[PDB]
């Protein structure tokens, strides 16, 4: 099965999902000369008020803090979408080390991490409608630098212990997403793929400009989980990060000069 080590990591993805080779796969190099303003793009609309995060699950891959998306309570509108896009959930990739991490690069720069808010296309009914259609799902990428701390991330890093292992979950209520917000939402974007298996083509990526600060120690606790189950041997989750694919016939859009 699929995954991040040297026998069935990234490299080896295509064997099982040829899409991983396809003209608009995740994530990509964001060269930021090269990027262009587009006037036309509106603010992006974060509308996390009335979130309601649900449950925390280590999925072998990464860990997943799950919403209630049966009702439009956490959207993102605007940007360059069109419609209503609930979130299902977030999760981040990171690194073993605080050079490397992100999926998505600036002028090639690795963070030491990246989180990922996925929204699914409310015109589209489901999510597993809409990873089926080119504009299904909307992820708003944000990069995390290793300095000073998050508070709104601690909650989060002090439940890890208790979904250490693969298939593990556990209650977790009451979450505000907002907190792991940048204060700006300048942004670019571009249209890609889920950067895991199965790869779908059905994403709008916006990637803020802007990193949030998290501190040594809390990306410490991200690698301190585990790809493997309980009873296993011990591998830790880190390196959870697809590197960047070509960039082929695509342009990425800035929303600001
Ligand atoms: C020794 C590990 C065996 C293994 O994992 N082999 C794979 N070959 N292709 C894969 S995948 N789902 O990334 O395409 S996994
Ligand atoms: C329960 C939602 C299923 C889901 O979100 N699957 C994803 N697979 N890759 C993603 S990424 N790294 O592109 O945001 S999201
Ligand atoms: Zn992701």
């Amino acid at each position: 099965h699929w995954g991040y080590g040297k026998h069935n990591g990234p490299e080896h993805w295509h064997k099982d999902f040829p899409i991983a080779k396809g003209e608009r796969q995740s994530p990509v190099d964001i060269d930021t000369h090269t990027a262009k303003y587009d006037p036309s793009l509106k603010p992006l609309s974060v509308s996390y008020d009335q979130a309601t995060s649900l449950r925390i699950l280590n999925n072998g891959h990464a860990f997943n803090v799950e919403f209630d998306d049966s009702q439009d309570k956490a959207v993102l509108k605007g940007g360059p979408l069109d419609g209503t896009y609930r979130l299902i959930q977030f999760h981040f990739h990171w690194g073993s080390l605080d050079g490397q991490g992100s999926e998505h690069t600036v002028d090639k720069k690795k963070y030491a991490a990246e989180l990922h808010l996925v929204h699914w296309n409310t015109k589209y009914g489901d999510f597993g409608k809409a990873v089926q259609q080119p504009d299904g799902l909307a992820v708003l990428g944000i990069f995390l630098k290793v300095g000073s701390a998050k508070p709104g991330l601690q909650k989060v890093v002090d439940v890890l212990d208790s979904i250490k292992t693969k298939g593990k979950s556990a209650d977790f209520t009451n979450f505000d997403p907002r907190g792991l917000l940048p204060e700006s939402l300048d942004y670019w974007t571009y249209p890609g793929s889920l950067t895991t298996p199965p790869l779908l083509e059905c994403v709008t990526w916006i990637v803020l400009k802007e990193p949030i600060s998290v501190s040594s120690e809390q990306v410490l606790k991200f690698r301190k989980l585990n790809f493997n189950g309980e009873g296993e041997p011990e591998e830790l989750m880190v390196d959870n990060w697809r590197p960047a694919q070509p960039l082929k016939n695509r342009q990425i859009k800035a929303s600001f000069k």
